[PDB]
């Protein structure tokens, strides 16, 4: 099984223990880690943050005692832009260039790979996609032809239906990828002003959801269904949760809220919770297993917060390998409990850790 | 929380330990026994075996040491003619003389309320099933007029969404009855010819089955949403499973069969077994939890079946004491292991002691 | 100890069994095979024939089997042009860019360092030549300082007492170098006009030669006395012979020429020959060994030729191991009789194979 | 060529197999044998043993079998002490009265002619050493103008070039000599307190011995650029080495000493060793041969020799040919394997006939 775990360089700057180099991860802990995000630049690769090199290094640094463990770089993500990927896909000369920059790039600075993030492809792009995907594929098959270990390229797919039927032709690219890392959380399947969580692993409760769409049960069949074979999918599993403020006395699935919840000390991101936050949050809090899409929500005054523990991520391993998928992508590694203070055990990475023992089994 | 159990009177004919009768039954176990099936001969409620009379005051017996116990007598069953009773219900005399005999013969025999068991009122029956509970309603008020304690009126009502469409009108039914039993189990769920349970709580797997309606979560959504309410309606769980026998290696849900299961040596119904033969079956057996529908299997040579187990059935009771429904019915004391000797545990009615146990906590 | 082998890119055009390309080298050879040469173009560096690209990955498979091997890529040359050279090491702009280029390229193309030669730096340069070493080292400190393997950097130079004199800073080039090859063969020893071996061990005859310093004896210890520890230094030993053409009856050391030998059938140049196109030659020919310089010639018509054979290569490796040197380094292994098939013994590379069970006995 | 043999007339003395008198030497091995040492006294050559004029007789028996063979008697030596030498050679009357006592005292004894050796004439006795040997020869062609056979006037000189810097005037007096046997042994080239060959044919390792003048090649040219005729000079060839205490676990050339060797058993000479007493050595013995002078060591334990083998004098022999000197000078016969039984083979004389049969290819 492979087991896939982003990295994300912007959590170098969180105060305090929230802070997180590569230099924390656990080398063996992962298959896969994918560094997130590379810009792209004057139609070339380059990197995001001023001290990206470093970086690169302590992340490649932790091969040397794991010979087997791969690294990917992910190129697009949430600030890039939609609109500028857009520009450089569509186009035939910033295309050939951008796929041009990426091995030497990739070899230059240690890495095994690369992940696309293109978050998201609009409808005018899936051909696109298509033909991004499919040369870039095709310019590591010449690059490493002289009997080179050969790149690996990888995407990271939503899950949501309606970007998948617009943006995606799966049977195609599915051909081209080692693997497809799909998003199966941020799940807006709750009824507008009410709270569910962002990862359900099936629908549940039948008339608790406006659709049948918003869960990993669904989103994974689709994509098999789809053409994506089962060998090349990995399941996104998130290590951190989505909050709410409560508008009321009621706490269940379906109550009313006013908004997001109230941003974490660290990630400072008004509806979302790094694990490690909601360990904190937990202290005082009442949990609630929701029986049927079989993951826990907590809740504590006016905040609700619908997140993954290690008996529901064990329960997801298990969904995985019942459908023989590839493995689990994780979602992200400085959101689990890195320092492994904070959840009250010493153990760090609790729910990778978690999910990777469930692989084993 | 009610806990409705029903004893079949047809139950007294089977061998050895298969017997039962109202003297093994446990008389704190439920709130309601209901005793189950009278026929109605020449439009007067009628008994149904030779020995009906004894085994009637063996069960109101048990209101010795218990005055929180009520029983009822369901009339109607699969054995009735669902054209006998359309015929006894359409007809204005036949109706009459049917609704005037109820209210002394149950007095009589020392019984508290009717359960109304039509399967199923048909197309073209709508009106005279609602019309029939409406005027049964109506006597059953003016009989206990001078200062008795009301008969009990209820009725066992399909969980399938074909029969309730074209059969009930569940917001005129539901002011009259005083609770339901919705018959959350012998769902027809699986692909054509192969392997499905019968009692899943949730749909599961979304890839996995025909439709979205055949299960306990949707059925009791849908009668919440068609004008029931939760305080009147009690959900089914069964103490028996459904078997079937496969026609390859394959073991799975949706495993090909080539037709129903082996008969118990004690029930002898081809694709029924009671809990206490599944006992019997499960030494030498694999047991899988299916994994969406919290309902285990078991297979063991060429034998399939899906039944309710402990923790099967404290899931059900923990769904439907969290949309706060009436309470759980149980099909049927007869099937649990009412013996004690079947399940190793040296336990009377393991199943039922299960529901009673959940409902509490 | 080293075994460090060049292999040239020209030598592919070589007609018939002349042509060797890179994967007829035996992986297991040498420790370190050194690719030669690399151009510099628009102060970067770059590829020389068009084919390079195809050849670096030619060589650079031949560590799939054997991870040990280490590669590094040459630039300079013969065809380079001293001058050339001069103008990027002497403007402090060219050879930022020259030496920024070099990682990038050198981990793109698969190489584990870089090999200089300037052939040769003039007393104009011997600065230049410093400082170009000085900050090229720092640069592969700098690439390398999170936790990667660190890029090799390694120079050919001169075994000419007055080149030597004139180019090189001994002391302060060694310590930034991580070996040095001297290339302890074509010394220009003879009387004007006369033959003499171009690569004797030592001085041999006192009156019989024009100075003390054109032998490998000379060249080495003087290289030690002048700061290169023993540990960075690897020996050249050539594979190739020189040959002159004989002008009377003389056959011996200092005997009248009128120039250089006749040019081999492969590597077609006047006063060269390849070993295998000596063991061609050896037919017929008359072999003296010469006394003092521990080193044969053979002479056959009007054709004289000072080389190596397997008994001389053995006792120069006695020398370096008995001097504590890092090594050998062979001059050249397209130049060896790489198919094995002209020396009559069926054994590819006789030479190097005997350099190297010297250098493990 | 000539082949000129020292036998020494103290060899007589030595214990047991070690003894060796005139009877015991191969009379076809040497063209030239000579008999050392003979006085002066009272300023008339005189004899030195007791049983001198015995030795005489076995010696010039040789010749009755072998007319070619010559023999010489050899006057000086190291006991003769170079004082009293002086003062016979500087005084005209002495000198005049020794002159003249030669002749008859040759004829009478049956030698072919005399042999100086004064060992050595001082800075202040060149001109007389000049005189002696210009006046000599002048005497023997007055001595032979009865039509007699002339008597052969030959000289051993020193190799070292101080010794012949101040003693000798080498173009004066090669022209009254018929041969000029150069001693090129026993040279005083290794750095004080370590180990050192005695009779190296080129100076090798440049930096491993303190002067390029101590060997055999240097001496050899030094004597003909001062004007000695090539055709006039025989090289000395030892057969017996010269041996060493080692004080430390290095055996290598220049390793530290404490002493001169072992004494001998035969010989009971610490410093020196007969090549009998070297055959026997050698039997546990590491040899090693040093790569600039053509010549072996021995080592084992705390012992270390530097000798001439069969394979060191072929070489020797090859030198002299090449130059076209006149011949070799052995010193000596009874330090060869005369007995034959010591050094495996069974023959007689192994270094000798070695000598002779290169001369003769
Ligand atoms: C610096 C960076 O990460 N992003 C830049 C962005 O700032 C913008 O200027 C663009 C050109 O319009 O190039 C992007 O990569
Ligand atoms: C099973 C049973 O009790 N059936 C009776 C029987 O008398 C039957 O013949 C019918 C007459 O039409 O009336 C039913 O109530
Ligand atoms: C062999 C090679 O590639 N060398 C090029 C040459 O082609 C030429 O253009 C020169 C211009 O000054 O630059 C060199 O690097
Ligand atoms: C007898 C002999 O062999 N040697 C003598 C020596 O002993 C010494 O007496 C000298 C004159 O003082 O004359 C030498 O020839």
């Amino acid at each position: 099984y492979k087991l896939v775990c982003y990295y994300t360089s912007w959590s170098q700057y969180r105060e305090g223990d929230g802070s997180c180099f590569p230099d924390a991860l656990d080398r063996f802990l992962c298959t896969h880690i994918i560094y997130s995000f590379a810009n792209i630049s004057n139609d070339h690769i380059d990197t995001w943050e001023w001290n990206d090199v470093t970086l690169y290094g302590m992340l490649n640094t932790l091969k040397n005692r794991n010979p087997n463990l791969k690294t990917l770089l992910s190129v697009g993500g949430w600030n890039f832009g939609s609109q500028r990927f857009s520009k450089i896909a569509s186009n035939t000369q910033s295309r050939r260039t951008f796929i041009k920059s990426v091995p030497p790039f990739l070899r230059t600075h240690g890495f095994d790979g690369l992940d696309l993030a293109w978050l998201y492809p609009g409808r005018r792009d899936k051909q696109h996609f298509t033909t991004l995907i499919k040369e870039m594929k095709a310019e590591f098959i010449k690059e490493a032809q002289p009997g080179k270990k050969q790149l690996l390229l990888s995407a990271a797919l939503s899950a949501g239906k309606v970007t998948i039927d617009s943006s995606y032709d799966i049977a195609k690219i599915s051909q081209h990828l080692d693997f497809i890392s799909i998003m199966t959380y941020d799940f807006h399947g709750a009824w507008r002003g009410t709270t569910g969580h962002h990862s359900p692993l099936f629908r549940g409760q039948e008339d608790a959801s406006p659709d049948r769409f918003s869960n990993t049960d669904y989103a994974v069949g689709y994509m098999l269904r789809l053409g994506a074979p089962a060998s090349k999918l990995v399941m996104g599993i998130p290590t951190f949760g989505r909050s709410f403020t409560l508008a009321s006395s009621e706490t269940g699935v379906g109550a009313p809220i006013s908004g997001p919840g109230i941003p974490g000390r660290f990630t400072k991101e008004a509806g979302t919770l790094a694990y490690y936050e909601i360990c904190d949050f937990l202290r005082g809090a009442t949990v609630h297993r929701i029986l049927g899409q079989q993951v826990p929500y907590a809740t504590k005054g006016n905040q609700w917060v619908g997140y993954d523990d290690q008996e529901s991520v064990k329960s997801k391993v298990q969904y995985l390998k019942d459908r023989q998928l590839a493995g689990a992508m994780v979602w992200a590694l400085d959101l689990d409990d890195f320092q492994g203070s904070f959840c009250g055990q010493d153990l760090r990475f609790p729910l990778t850790n978690a999910i990777k023992d469930a692989l084993a089994a």
